[PDB]
């Protein structure tokens, strides 16, 4: 059962900041955005990363996530000029490659009458799409179960539980590095074999990944940092847009005025097609619907950090030493700064209007956090997930399943099903209709 629920009805009570104790260990609990504001944005110096690292150390090491300090800045400079606009545009043409796969599956799925259950299956694409996007790597879980997905899987679940066993982890961890090992041996060598000019926007078409721009801008780090930082993006892109998909595939079973929008839309603009970066913004609606689907079910729910000096919070002076979770939910359904907070509304921001953010919605919308510890892969997610959304919506009609497990929410990194997402897909084309493609 979420722990984040439990905060939202003291945070009625209590106000925007309040002190959470169990026993002899608090922890200051932050809804109040002008708070989050000051912790993530206007005073972030006086802030790390906190127990965070205490989580997820043993399988990021130092990556970017758990990092703070020099070791921080540094990576924070190397990695983020891989994710230029080239990149993301070639990524594109990868998540509508992926995504057709995972349709091919539903596509059979629906000709047979089969249920399907989507977290597991948008947990499979995500996993596709980041491995090949970060370094290169094919896991084909949407097709096959192997010891590295596996691997991953086990990994995954030991980070959330901390949020036998131990040797079973153990194993799992020495997989994938030894995994990312080879991976890191074949792009130098290729890099060493290649004749192109590394530059701001330099990308090997061949291998187009962040790996790969890495080792061809001459970065300077140890074997054992590459593969944590690696190891991070890995995580930090799989289960998140997983996530993502999930709630906005249930909250789509929710609203049918929503879907009839959206489809009217995605047969307008796509059809067929597979989406490109100039569909990014003809996409309206469906960034919309993922604008939404972030502001309900944010992943993570909950943003971690500890005081490093003494600060204010709102009225409150604290000391070095502070433990505090900034409660993305509660900032994202506070009734005091947004309109019927618990309906699933896309226009709840104007279709032509600018896209939401944490500087135009004031700290009080933060899908992607805020400040320096931003996400590095805002602009990649919110892409792979308006093309996973279009797609899918294109072909097939999504509802609940008849005696389908109820749709319920746990603990963890990211915001999870407690059984799953059971849906009845049937197909919206026909099998021998000719592909249409709309400009
Ligand atoms: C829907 C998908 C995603 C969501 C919702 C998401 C969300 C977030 C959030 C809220 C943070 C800030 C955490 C904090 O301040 O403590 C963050 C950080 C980060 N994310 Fe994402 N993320 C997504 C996908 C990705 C992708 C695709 C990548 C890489 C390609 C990525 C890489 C990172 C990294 C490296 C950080 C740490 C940045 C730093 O500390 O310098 N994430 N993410």
């Amino acid at each position: 059962e979420a722990f984040f629920i439990p905060l939202y009805e003291l945070f009625l009570t209590y106000g925007g900041i309040f002190r959470l104790t169990f026993g002899p260990k608090s922890f200051l609990i932050v809804s109040d955005p002008s708070i989050a504001k000051h912790i993530l944005k206007d005073n972030a110096k006086a802030y790390s990363k906190g127990i965070l690292a205490e989580i997820l150390d043993f399988v990021m090491g130092k990556g970017l996530i758990p990092a703070d300090g020099e070791i921080w800045r540094r990576r924070r400079r190397a990695i983020v000029p891989a994710l230029h606009q080239k990149y993301v545009a070639a990524m594109i043409s990868l998540f509508g490659e992926a995504s057709d796969r995972l349709c091919q599956k539903l596509d059979a799925a629906a000709l047979k009458g089969e249920e399907v259950e989507m977290e597991s299956l948008f947990s499979r694409l995500t996993l596709d799409i980041i491995g090949k996007a970060v370094f290169n790597y094919d896991f084909d879980s949407l097709t096959n179960d192997t010891g590295v997905i596996e691997a991953v899987y086990t990994v995954l679940r030991e980070a959330e539980d901390r949020s036998p066993r131990q040797r079973k982890v153990a194993t799992s961890l020495k997989l994938i590095n030894d995994t990312l090992d080879d991976l890191i041996a074949t792009c130098k060598r290729m890099v060493e074999e290649e004749e192109l000019q590394f530059h701001e926007e330099y990308m090997n078409e061949r291998d187009p990944s962040i790996l790969h721009f890495l080792l061809a801008s001459g970065d300077d780090v140890s074997s054992k940092q590459l593969r944590d930082d690696l190891m991070t993006m890995l995580i930090a892109g799989h289960e998140t847009s997983a996530a993502v998909l999930t709630w906005t595939f249930y909250l789509l079973t929710t609203e049918p005025s929503v879907v009839a929008k959206l489809q009217e839309e995605v047969d307008s603009v796509i059809g067929d097609r597979f989406p490109t970066i100039q569909d990014m913004k003809k996409l309206k609606y469906t960034t919309r619907v993922m604008n939404e689907s972030l502001r309900l079910y944010p992943q993570p729910p909950v943003l971690i950090r500890r005081s490093i000096d003494n600060d204010i919070l709102g009225e409150y002076p604290i000391k070095r030493g502070e433990d505090i979770f900034i409660s993305v939910w509660n900032l994202h359904r506070s009734p005091l700064h947004w309109d019927d907070a618990e309906k699933f509304n896309p226009e709840r921001w104007p279709l032509d209007g600018p896209n939401p953010n944490e500087t135009n919605q004031n700290f009080s919308y933060l899908p992607f956090g805020g400040g320096p510890r931003k996400c590095i892969g805002d602009m990649f997610a919110s892409f792979e997930n308006v093309v996973a959304i279009a797609m899918l919506i294109r072909r097939f009609n999504f509802q609940i399943a008849p005696g389908a497990p109820p749709v319920k929410m746990t603990t963890g990194a990211t915001i999870h099903t407690t059984e799953g997402l059971k849906l009845t897909v049937t197909k919206r084309t026909k099998p021998l209709d000719i592909p249409s493609v709309p400009i």
